């Protein structure tokens, strides 16, 4: 039934998928969340709106953000009346900002991995590109390639439309790159721009106005590989398990819609709750799987911010002391929830902030730790991760 | 920079090449011949008067080696969409209402033929992998797939929007890694392909936007890969043994598409037919080279995306193959037109038919190694090397 088997033609590696270097950035213009319901309800020309206003505030001030930073600005959205309308045609000129500013975010995130990395471009095969802000043909990662130079035939992939839970996505696809191909090198980026998003409010649909006060832009990177180069290459987190799944009782919980207004947002279903009610059952078959077990307090967390109340949830239902989410909270704190980038944010400043703060390991001082995506489905994403040792 | 001390594989990985072990097709049930297409097409357009465009339109459709299409598109459902018979009029939003649905739908159809083949229960299904460049949406067709299809809910799944026509060149290339790095992966891998998104009535200043309302048809196709398959119970069919991509030289803008409010737009701004065969011969020998270190093309066999007939043409020139190597891949052109990324998948099931019922030595038209070769918009390229399974 089958000719005479031959030896693997493309030689796979041996050790696991690690990431050697993480590179992030952002657009230039930041926006204070304190008064940004007086810029959006400005620049938005809905001064009118008294009562949701005030709600837009109260959705702010409980956001858990102190910032957040945006290609957008009051100039750009002066210019663009249609975008600041709550409702009208815009999806041309939202294409014509993204398509060509999400890959130029992401290349300013890919040159710093590839600068921390040291490595020359030459050695990237795989590019992983990941984006929920606009599409286009040939994609961005197609202009990821052109804008860096590396080699014509780079192995591409092209994750358009994908939600929050992509952080994760992109550390599953890239755990297969780099383990069954021998010395493949994989640059991912993230890059996520609120240009798709941004409109103008409706009394009638708050949840579009949740959306206002959480999404920010930012662009993550990293270079992951198997079998590092000792003293060449340098390891900071290694993927050990990946796991997918779509929550009981989510169907219709966020729903997106690209349409001749731009991207727009839905929210039906209690999101927090979804996750925290159904968190304990993934993560425990997660840990059987691993190990056979340590605690949850005895690892390190990487926890998509898709707002302040999964992280609450999340820590509440599974008991864990509020230093877990610290290195989560901190992030959407400084950024706000930058989609599929927000992880790798939070695993370069947990990496950041062990050095710094001297601790075992690049996890806080633990040797394994959780990176966890969430989104749309409700689709959640489990990498199972261990940490490298520190001076 | 020190390391934990290392531990066994978590995730176990399997030890064989990827293979395809079941195939599944379907098709809109619309039935568009292609000899009266233009009679078709500029009548509902209100463009008849349009009258040198038509016989040029005419020149292509005759010229375009195809013999009929399937369409979601019917006659009433586009009379019920006027913004859609127009050249630029915004109807981005009925589209997407279309395909959103549709897309999912046709590839349910394709994904129940594959595994009804396949035989297994569709429990033991691991992995989802969809390809589409007919719409967008949150969650994706890769989600409602999972939905109407009653997998798992821990199916890993990976969605791929908005590809381009090398993308079935990309699902393989995909599911290679999938199914090798981990033990017991079973892929299902759907490409879905509705033109509702790309369909537009005619102008005069763009006759590549006329190429394409005269190649481009709908289809889906699926596929089970696992690595590693049960004895007497699983059937492989071709091996996965090499993969690579290269962007080719100067191609530059050869081939776009941007989706605006007026749809999914498309755009021929080089020579492709001959960019690709004044490349392929580059891009083949380093495969070759890799894999082999020689077959002949002529002893290999050939499922070549077609994205037009010049293409074949012309790679079936330049390369010098006797003209039954791209029967198959002109085969699936002419009873199917072009099916975006669908359409080397459609071949690979024709292919392995049509060696079965001839009683040739096996799946692959009696050869043992052959090529499964994409093309779309970098202009990228998509190689494939693949063995086939011997049959008696
Ligand atoms: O509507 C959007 C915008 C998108 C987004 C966020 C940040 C950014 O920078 C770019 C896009 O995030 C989302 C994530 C979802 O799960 C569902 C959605 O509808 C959206
Ligand atoms: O314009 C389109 C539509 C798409 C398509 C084909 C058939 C079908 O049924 C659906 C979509 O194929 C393409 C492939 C390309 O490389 C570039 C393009 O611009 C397009």
């Amino acid at each position: 039934a089958t000719f005479p088997p031959c030896a693997r033609k493309m030689e796979r590696a041996d050790g696991p998928a690690t990431v050697l270097a993480i590179g992030t950035a952002n657009p230039p213009n930041v926006f204070d969340q304190s008064t940004y319901p007086d810029f959006y309800f400005n620049i938005t020309n809905s001064n009118h709106m008294t009562d949701l206003k005030t709600k837009f505030q109260r959705m702010c001030d409980k956001s858990g953000i102190t910032k957040r930073y945006m290609y957008l600005n009051e100039e750009i959205l002066k210019a663009n009346p249609n975008m600041c309308a709550y409702w009208e045609k815009s999806l041309d000129v939202r294409q014509d900002m993204v398509v060509v500013e999400v890959p130029k975010l992401g290349k300013e995130a890919a040159t710093k991995a590839i600068k921390e990395w040291g490595q020359p471009k030459s050695k990237i095969t795989h590019v992983v590109f990941c984006t929920t802000s606009g599409v286009d043909m040939p994609g961005a990662d197609w202009a990821l390639t052109k804008l860096l130079g590396l080699r014509p035939s780079v192995k591409r992939l092209m994750m358009y439309q994908q939600g929050c839970f992509a952080g994760g996505t992109v550390m599953r696809v890239a755990k297969d790159l780099a383990e069954n191909n021998k010395g493949a090198r994989v640059l991912v980026v993230c890059s996520e721009l609120t240009a798709v998003t941004f409109r103008g409010p409706s009394e009638t649909h708050l949840d579009s106005l949740v959306g206002q006060a959480l999404f920010g832009d930012g662009a993550s990177a990293i270079i992951v590989g198997a079998d590092p180069i000792p003293e060449v290459e340098r390891p900071w987190f290694e993927i050990h398990y990946v796991a997918s799944n779509i929550l009981p009782d989510s169907d219709g919980a966020i729903d997106g819609h690209l349409r001749e207004v731009g991207l727009t947002f839905h929210l039906m279903k209690d999101v927090p709750g979804i996750i925290s009610k159904n968190i304990g059952t993934v993560l425990k078959d997660a840990f059987e799987k691993v190990f056979g077990v340590p605690s949850y307090n005895d690892v390190f967390w990487i926890a998509h911010p898709g707002g302040p109340a999964i992280l609450d949830q999340v820590e509440q239902k599974l008991q864990l002391k509020t230093e877990k989410m610290a290195a989560s909270r901190q992030v959407l704190s400084d950024y706000g929830n930058m989609s599929s980038a927000c992880v790798l944010f939070i695993m370069d400043h947990l990496r950041k902030k062990s050095v710094e703060q001297k601790l075992a390991t690049s996890g806080e001082g633990y040797e394994w730790g959780l990176l966890l995506g969430f989104g749309p489905g409700l689709t959640c994403e489990t990498v199972v991760l261990r940490s490298v040792p520190l001076a």
